[PDB]
């Protein structure tokens, strides 16, 4: 399976997101994304605004020992529909 999880800080969330998507702040990420994604095996796609707090968000999960976080893209950069909080 796979879930779409935005990681921009959360006032960024809400201006504009990937329809469909969640939000788990990379500053939030840890305490969440183990109640989110609680299978470790599931397909994470990450992005935000400009794709760090996603690279970021990445090395974390990947030490919590998520082994299939993909970086999407950005927001701009990714095709997909987008809306608003």
């Amino acid at each position: 399976a796979e879930h779409w999880i935005d990681v921009r800080v959360p006032e960024q969330y809400q201006q504009e997101h990937v329809q469909g998507a969640i939000n788990i702040p990379l500053k939030e990420v840890k305490e969440r994304i183990a109640t989110a994604v609680p299978d470790k095996n599931d397909t994470v796609k990450v992005y935000c605004n400009a794709g760090r707090q996603s690279g970021q968000a990445k090395e974390i999960l990947s030490e919590m020992g998520y082994t299939h976080v993909e970086n999407a893209g950005g927001l701009k950069d990714i095709a997909m529909p987008k809306v608003k909080g």
